[PDB]
C-alpha cells in the first residue's frame, strides 16, 4: 500500500512489536525490570530495529500511533507477568514516550487508563523521556510530567547545560547513560568523566541511574565500582522475544 497505510497497518497488526530486555542491578545480577524496545518483524525484509524504520514513521507523522501501541504492549505483558507471579515485587518496564506525545491532549487520560485496566502499582511503568523531547516545549514537559507522576508512571531521563537545568524542575527519578559512553569509556577518559559525573549525581540527589549498552564483566564491573544501579547490555541479555523473556524472569531472581 502507500507507504503512511503499510505502516498503520503493520502498527495496527503488532507487526511493529516490543522486544524486553532485562535491566539488572549490576552489584547483584538481579533482574529489576525490562525495557520494551520496538521491533518490525517485516514480512519481507526480516526483523529490524528502530534504527531501519523510525525515519518513515516520523516522516508519516506516525509517532504518536506507535508509542501508543508501545506503551499498550508493554503495559499488558507487565500485567501478565504481575498476574502469573503473585508475590513479586515491583518489577519494572520501561518504553520510550515517543516524540510530540507530550504535545498531544489525551496523553494522561490515556497513561492513566492504561495503568489501571492493567492493574500496574506505582512506578511499575516507566516512561522514557530525552532532553529534545523537553526541549520542543519545557513549560508544558513540566505540567505534563508532574501529571504523568500523579497518575502513577514513573519517568527516565534516557541519554543524560540543558539538562541540569530541566532536571532541577523536572520529576525524574532515573537517569541513563547513553551506550557510546559506557563503551568509550575504558578508553576515552571524557567519556569515564560522563559515566562518573551521572553516577555521581545519581547518588548525590537520590535518582537511581541505569547504564546502557554494558558488552561484557570488565564495563560491569567498572560501573559497579562507581556504584551505579542497574545496567542494560548484551553482556546480560539482549532485548529478548516475550517468550524468551518469559523463561528469563521465571529463571531469575528478582532484585528486592
Ligand atoms: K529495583
Ligand atoms: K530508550
Amino acid at each position: 500500500l502507500a507507504l503512511e497505510a503499510d505502516l498503520r497497518g503493520a502498527i495496527g497488526r503488532g507487526e511493529i512489536t516490543p522486544y524486553f530486555q532485562p535491566i539488572v542491578r549490576l552489584s547483584t545480577g538481579a533482574l529489576s525490570g525490562f525495557e520494551a524496545l520496538a521491533r518490525w518483524i517485516h514480512p519481507r525484509r526480516g526483523m529490524l530495529p528502530p534504527d531501519e524504520f523510525l525515519p518513515l514513521i516520523e516522516e508519516m507523522g506516525l509517532m504518536s500511533e506507535l508509542g501508543a501501541h508501545m506503551m499498550h504492549a508493554a503495559a499488558q505483558q507487565l500485567s501478565t507477568w504481575r498476574a502469573a507471579h503473585p508475590a513479586m515485587g515491583n518489577l519494572t518496564v520501561s518504553v520510550n514516550l515517543s516524540t510530540g506525545e507530550i504535545d498531544r491532549p489525551g496523553l494522561v487520560a490515556d497513561v492513566a487508563e492504561t495503568l489501571r485496566v492493567n492493574r500496574l502499582p506505582r512506578g511499575a511503568l516507566k516512561l522514557e523521556v530525552t532532553e529534545s523531547d523537553i526541549m520542543r516545549d519545557p513549560e508544558r514537559a513540566a505540567v505534563i510530567l508532574k501529571t504523568l507522576r500523579d497518575a502513577g508512571a514513573g519517568l527516565a531521563l534516557d541519554d543524560f547545560f540543558s539538562s541540569l537545568s530541566y532536571l532541577t524542575r523536572l520529576p525524574f527519578d532515573t537517569l541513563k547513560i547513553d551506550r557510546y559512553f559506557v563503551r568509550t569509556m575504558g578508553n576515552n577518559a571524557g567519556s569515564a568523566k560522563i559515566v562518573r559525573s551521572v553516577v555521581k549525581l545519581g547518588q548525590d540527589l537520590d535518582l537511581e541511574v541505569v547504564a546502557e549498552g554494558v558488552e561484557n564483566a570488565e564495563m560491569a564491573h567498572a560501573l559497579q565500582s562507581l556504584g551505579c544501579d542497574y545496567g542494560q547490555g548484551f553482556g546480560y541479555a539482549p532485548a529478548l522475544s516475550p517468550q524468551e523473556a518469559e523463561v528469563y524472569l521465571n529463571e531469575a531472581y528478582v532484585d528486592g
